[PDB]
């Protein structure tokens, strides 16, 4: 269901989520222009995730259930994992350096994918179409 390329449309409240995740305003408004893109193939319980930004571009590869480390941007080192709960993707991840949870979900709402983040009380979603 998640299956495709998507692309980055709009954002809410990611600048605030990016303050509150620690990062200067410069980046910030990078962040806020990533061209994010996601090809996603589900195989089974089975993702592969290529992620391509202005930042960066890598391929992420997931097992449903299973935990695995992924490193953000700038080398912020996670390990998480994510689970289908109903029809939703929620990606339960901690932060190495601090401790402290970093939850992503993914929904289809219509044609859209919708990505929300939480840290620390800051919600941000980011909507792609495909
Ligand atoms: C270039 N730099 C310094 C950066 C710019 C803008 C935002 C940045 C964030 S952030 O936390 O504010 N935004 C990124 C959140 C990503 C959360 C990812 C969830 C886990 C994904 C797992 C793999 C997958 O399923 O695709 C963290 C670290 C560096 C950032």
């Amino acid at each position: 269901a998640f299956d495709g390329t998507w692309k980055v449309d709009r954002n809410e409240n990611y600048e605030k989520f990016m303050e509150k995740m620690g990062i200067n305003v410069v980046k910030r408004k990078l962040g806020a222009h990533d061209n994010l893109k996601l090809t996603i193939t589900q195989e089974g319980n089975k993702f592969t995730v290529k992620e391509s930004s202005n930042f960066r571009n890598i391929d992420v590869v997931f097992e449903l259930g299973v935990d695995f480390a992924y490193s953000l941007a700038d080398g912020t080192e996670l390990t998480g994992t994510w689970t289908m709960e109903g029809n939703k993707l929620v990606g339960k991840f901690k932060r190495v350096d601090n401790g402290k949870e970093l939850i992503a979900v993914r929904e289809i709402s219509g044609n859209e994918l919708i990505q929300t983040y939480t840290y620390e009380g800051v919600e941000a979603k980011r909507i792609f179409k495909k």
